[PDB]
C-alpha cells in the first residue's frame, strides 16, 4: 500500500514507502506479451480530481486501493487540433481525445474516428476483434456519448447519436445518402460481444434506408441477435456474450444514475453555506447495476476467449458532474471508477498476462482551495473522512457549464508492457502501446 | 527525445515515444549509493504550469530538454496540518511544504524547521555538512523567502526576516530574547560552502545581541570569512568554496528580475484584448547572473569535495508570477528553470552517481482553457510557438494575489535511487529518499 504509514504529526509519519523500491520496480517490468487489456478510463479525472476524492473519501493520507495501486506512472497530453489550420487547439473534448487512443490520429473537437481530413481509421476494439479477440465496451453514459462511441463509431461530429440528428448535422455519414450511418448504426455493426451502459433513447429511432429501414433500433439489435437486458438481474443472468449472441445492456434512458447526493457549488458556498456530507443517492434504484458490477461481469464474459480480450471502462459521470459543479456526485464518480479498477487489477493480479491503464481524456475545472478563500466562481466547503473542511473552487466560466482545462495528467499501468506509459508520453501513443501489447 | 514524432495531423505523427521503453528503463534503475544530489524546485510548478509552459515556448507537440528529460516519474502528495488540531490542512504554503521534504516532517502553515510543537528537526543540509559533504543553496528569490530557508533556519514563522521582524513576529527566536535568531542570522550560522540569491535588503540589518551587535549583517558576514559577491564577475572570479572561505551571493535587494515581461491577466482579457506575445526583460544583462549560471557555478566549486555534495536550486518565481496572474513572467521563470536542469543532468549524465529530482512544493491556480472562454476571473489570450492561441485563466481569488491549490503534482528523477519517485508518494518520502541515497 501507499498509505501514510502513522502518525502524520510524527518524524516519517506521513510516509507511502516502506523501504527502497528499485528492487519491487524491476519486479513490475514485463516485456512479454498481453493476453488481455483493460483500459479504465476517468472522464475528466485529472490530478486535481484524484487527490479531492482521495481527500475527502480516503483522508488526505488514505490510499485507493484502485487508483493508486498501479505501480508504473508518467504524464501525458491531450491537445487536439483545429480542423481548418492543423495547428494544436490545446484543450480538448472527449471525442478528439478518445480518438487519439483508440485510433493513434489527433483529430479536432467533435470529430469520433476520422481526422482532420474526415478520413476514417480504424480503431483498437475493430482491430482486436480482426484478431480473434474478444470485446467489450462498458460507460455510466449514454452508449452514444463521445467516450464508448469511439470505439466503433465514425462521424464528423459527435452530435450524430441517431438518423435524425445525423442527417441534419452529418449528411456525409447519414445511411440514406450511403455513409455507414448514425453512431448507434455503427455501434450496432460494430458488433462487440459486450457493449454495456445507458442510452436507451436513441433506439426508439426508426432507420431510413438498408435492411431495417422503418424499424426502430431496437427492433434491428433484436432481429439481428442480440441479448438485450436492462436492469441488474437480468444481466446478472447471462452466461454467455459471443459474435451469435452479443450483449447489449441499455441501463437508463440518457446517463446512468451517479452514486452520491450532494448541493450545487454556490458563489461564496464555503463562505455562506454550511459544509456539506456527501450522501447515497436515493435517485439511484438498486436494480442499477453498479460500475464495478458491469466490469465483473463483462470480465467474466470475456476471459472464455482463450486467444485474449480487450475492455473499455469509463467512470463517465466525473465529468459531467464537475460540469455541474457538484462536488459530491463528482467524487463520488471517482469513488465508484476506483471500485471497478480494483476488480480489474484483482483480475489481472491473478491471471498474469493482463495490461491493465488507468487514466483520463483530459484534465477539467475543479481545485482545491484554502478554507477561507473568497472566489469569483462557485465554491463549497466539505467534511473529509479526516474530520477536517476541504474547499472546492469551480473557476472558469460564467455559464452554467463549468469547463475542460489542458494540463498535462496522470497515466498508470500494471502487467506486461506497463512499462511504456512512464515519463512524458502522448495520448497517442496509448493506441501503438495498446497495438504493440497485443501484437496486432 | 519526447517531442512529437512528426506531422500531428497524420496517423502516428504525435506519438513521442519511437519504441518499447521495457529495456531502457530496466537501465535506469540502480541501487548504487548516489555520491552527490541536485534537487530542483519550480516553486508552485503544477502540472499545469509545466505544459502551459511547454505550450508557449516549445510547442503542444515539443520537449523540455531538461524538465521532460528525467525517465523516472511519479505523482506526490504535499498537505500541511493544522497547528492546533494536527489534521490535514490541504492547501500548503511555501514554509510547511519545503520544511516537508528538507526534514521528513509535516508542519503548519508558515513554519521553517519546526514541527507543530514547535520543536526544532535537522535538515537534509545540515545532515550532509555533519557528515562531511559539500552543500549549496541556491535560488532566484531573495534568500530569507521560504523554500531556500527552510534548509538554514528554525523560526515558528516564515516572516522573520530579520532583527526586527522576529522581535514582533517570532519573539521566541529573537536573539535579544535567547534564541536562535532571524532567518539572515540563522543562515549565517548555518554556513552551506555556498549560498546564492537575491535578498541584500535585509542583511543591512544590525544584530540586537551577540558577538555582532551593532554590526550589519553584511558586516557580521565579512567578519566570519564570508566571500561576498554581488554581480556576474565577482561570481565568476570565485575559484575555491569552503568552510574557511564560504561564498554568498547578493544579486539583487529583494528577488532577482524575472527573464519576460506580458501584461497581466485582466477580467475577460481573452475576449476584450488582443493576444499577447511575451518580449525580454530589458532588467537581464550579463551583470545578473542567470539561474543556470549559478547552478553551474555552484556545481563547479561543490564538486571539489571528494566525499560529496547536497545542491538545492529553486526557479522561485513562477509561483510568484502565477500569484501575480502574469502568464509571461510565470511562464519565462519555467523556461529559466528549465535550463538550470539541463545544467544538473549534463553534470550527472558525464559523472554517473548523481541523483537529480525536479518537482514542485504545491500546485497552483493557473488554467489553460478554451480560446472563447468568458471566465469570472482574470484571463489572457498568447500567442504560442505553434502559431496559435492559448487562453490562461485565473479563477480562484477576488483578492490581487491568486492563490496555492491542493493537487497531487510531478516529480522525477534521474541517477541513484530515482525509483523511489515512481507511483504515488508523500513529500515527506522525498527526505527519506536523500537521506538514504547519500547514505546518512
Ligand atoms: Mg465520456
Ligand atoms: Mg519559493
Ligand atoms: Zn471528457
Ligand atoms: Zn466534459
Ligand atoms: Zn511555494
Ligand atoms: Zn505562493
Amino acid at each position: 500500500n501507499r498509505a501514510a504509514q502513522g502518525d502524520i504529526t510524527a518524524p516519517g509519519g506521513a510516509r507511502r514507502l516502506t523501504g527502497d523500491q528499485t528492487a519491487a520496480l524491476r519486479d513490475s517490468l514485463s516485456d512479454k506479451p498481453a493476453k488481455n487489456i483493460i483500459l479504465l478510463i476517468g472522464d475528466g479525472m485529472g490530478d486535481s480530481e484524484i487527490t479531492a476524492a482521495r481527500n475527502y473519501a480516503e483522508g488526505a493520507g488514505g490510499f485507493f486501493k484502485g487508483i493508486d495501486a498501479l505501480p508504473l506512472t508518467g504524464q501525458y497530453t491531450h491537445y487536439a487540433l483545429n480542423k481548418k489550420t492543423g495547428k494544436p487547439d490545446y484543450v480538448t473534448d472527449s471525442a478528439a481525445s478518445a480518438t487519439a487512443w483508440s485510433t493513434g490520429v489527433k483529430t479536432y473537437n467533435g470529430a469520433l474516428g476520422v481526422d482532420i481530413h474526415e478520413k476514417d481509421h480504424p480503431t483498437i476494439l475493430e482491430m482486436a476483434k480482426a484478431a480473434g479477440l474478444a470485446t467489450g465496451n462498458v460507460s455510466t453514459a449514454e452508449l452514444q456519448d463521445a467516450t464508448p462511441a469511439a470505439l466503433v463509431a465514425h462521424v464528423t461530429s459527435r452530435k450524430c447519436y441517431g438518423p435524425s440528428a445525423t442527417s441534419e448535422k452529418c449528411p456525409g455519414n447519414a445511411l440514406e445518402k450511403g455513409g455507414k450511418g448514425s453512431i448507434t448504426e455503427q455501434l450496432l455493426n460494430a458488433r462487440a460481444d459486450v457493449t454495456l451502459g445507458g442510452g436507451a433513447k436513441t433506439f426508439a429511432e426508426t432507420a431510413t434506408a438498408g435492411e431495417w429501414q422503418g424499424k426502430t433500433l431496437r427492433e434491428q439489435a433484436q432481429a439481428r441477435g442480440y441479448q438485450l437486458v436492462s436492469d441488474a438481474a437480468s444481466l446478472n443472468s447471462v452466461t454467455e456474450a459471443n459474435q451469435q449472441k452479443p450483449l447489449l445492456g441499455l441501463f437508463a434512458d440518457g446517463n446512468m444514475p451517479v452514486r452520491w447526493l450532494g448541493p450545487k457549488a454556490t458563489y461564496h458556498g464555503n463562505i455562506d453555506k454550511p459544509a456539506v456530507t456527501c450522501t447515497p443517492n436515493p435517485q439511484r434504484n438498486d436494480s442499477v447495476p453498479t460500475l464495478a458490477q458491469m466490469t465483473d461481469k463483462a470480465i467474466e464474459l470475456l476471459s472464455k476467449n482463450e486467444k485474449g480480450f480487450f475492455l473499455q471502462v469509463e467512470g463517465a459521470s466525473i465529468d459531467k458532474q464537475d460540469h455541474a459543479a457538484n462536488p459530491c456526485g463528482q467524487i463520488g464518480e471517482t469513488v465508484d471508477l476506483d471500485e471497478a479498477v480494483q476488480r480489474a487489477l484483482e483480475f489481472a493480479k491473478k491471471e498474469g498476462n493482463t495490461l491493465v491503464i488507468v487514466t483520463a481524456d483530459h484534465a477539467h475545472a475543479s481545485q482545491i482551495v484554502a478554507p477561507d478563500t473568497k472566489a469569483p466562481g462557485l465554491t463549497q466547503a466539505l467534511n473529509t473522512k479526516d474530520g477536517a473542511v476541504m474547499v472546492m473552487s469551480y473557476g472558469n466560466s460564467e455559464e452554467d457549464s463549468q469547463e475542460h482545462t489542458g494540463s498535462q495528467l496522470r497515466i498508470a499501468a500494471y502487467g506486461p508492457h506497463a512499462a511504456n506509459v512512464v515519463g512524458l508520453t502522448d495520448q497517442t501513443d496509448l493506441f501503438y502501446t495498446m497495438k504493440a501489447a497485443l501484437g496486432l
